[PDB]
C-alpha cells in the first residue's frame, strides 16, 4: 500500500508513535517518506547482504528473518515479510523497539540526514488527527 502522509500520520498516532521516546509524530513521517516513500511494499538490498523491508526499511540483521541473511539476530520476532503490509502494526511494534535500542532515531540514516534538525512539523500540517 502506498499511503497518503495525513492517512500515514493518522495511523502512526493510532498506533502510538506521536512523541514515543520524545519524537514527535512529524519525525516519524518524515523518516517514513524519504526511507519508503510511503510504500509499505518498499525492499533494498544492503551491501553487507542484509536487506530492509518496509514503510520504515527495517533490517534484516538485527530485527527481523529473512532467511538468508546469516547470522541474523531477529530482535523483533518476526519475519520480515511481515513489514510488508498494509497494515503497519508489525512495523510501528518493530520500530518502537529500534527506537529504544540506545541511539534513538538516528537508527535511520535517511532521518539523521534529512529530517534531524528541519521543521519536521510540515510533514503533518494540515491533517485532521
Ligand atoms: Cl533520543
Ligand atoms: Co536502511
Amino acid at each position: 500500500k502506498v499511503f497518503g502522509r495525513c492517512e500515514l500520520a493518522a495511523a502512526m498516532k493510532r498506533h502510538g508513535l506521536d512523541n514515543y521516546r520524545g519524537y514527535s509524530l512529524g519525525n516519524w513521517v518524515c523518516a517514513a517518506k524519504f526511507e519508503s516513500n510511503f510504500n509499505t511494499q518498499a525492499t533494498n538490498r544492503n551491501t553487507d547482504g542484509s536487506t530492509d523491508y518496509g514503510i520504515l526499511q527495517i533490517n534484516s540483521r538485527w530485527w527481523c528473518n529473512d532467511g538468508r541473511t546469516p547470522g541474523s539476530r531477529n530482535l523483533c520476532n518476526i519475519p520480515c515479510s511481515a513489514l510488508l503490509s498494509s497494515d503497519i502494526t508489525a512495523s510501528v511494534n518493530c520500530a518502537k523497539k529500534i527506537v529504544s535500542d540506545g541511539n534513538g532515531m538516528n537508527a535511520w540514516v535517511a532521518w539523521r540526514n534529512r529530517c534531524k534538525g528541519t521543521d519536521v512539523q510540515a510533514w503533518i500540517r494540515g491533517c485532521r488527527l
